[PDB]
RNA sequence: AUGGCCGGCAUGGUCCCAGCCUCCUCGCUGGCGCCGGCUGGGCAACACCAUUGCACUCCGGUGGUGAAUGGGAC
């Protein structure tokens, strides 16, 4: 259990009734102030719906975002944030 | 008539205006009498069910047409 600090924050318990394009945009709307964002990956498949991967360029940003937005009401539901289990390719491709 | 198709019945005709209808050419050269049955596509939108799930491969399922009216000129 518990994951180590990552460039990517995993968010779940997201309102599934929201279309993908929008959700990505809305997330960017509230997480950009924590640092540059490389990408946000949203999938509405059975397995990946209700979750999202916010990929920050600097771990500190992900750390800040994780500590502040935890519990935040988004689309009438409280976000549940953690660090992603493994680096995201966009990250591998660099560091 | 409809995503494509057949049958029973009913029913004077053509146009104009508005209102309403719908998953499958959204609107003025689409449709808006009654009844029965045959079959295809798709989750794209809408809805419902199920799902709290760690990805970098798009990808659970089911439902709707089993729909919607009047006025006016000839």
């Amino acid at each position: 259990p518990e994951t180590r600090p990552n460039h990517t924050i995993y968010i779940n318990n997201l309102n599934e009734k929201i279309k993908k394009d929008e959700l990505k945009k809305s997330l960017h709307a509230i997480f950009s102030r924590f640092g540059q964002i490389l990408d946000i990956l949203v999938s509405r498949s059975l397995k990946m719906r209700g979750q999202a991967f916010v990929i920050f360029k600097e771990v500190s940003s992900a750390t800040n975002a994780l500590r502040s937005m935890q519990g935040f009401p988004f689309y009438d539901k409280p976000m549940r944030i953690q660090y992603a289990k493994t680096d995201s390719d966009i990250i591998a491709k660099m560091k």
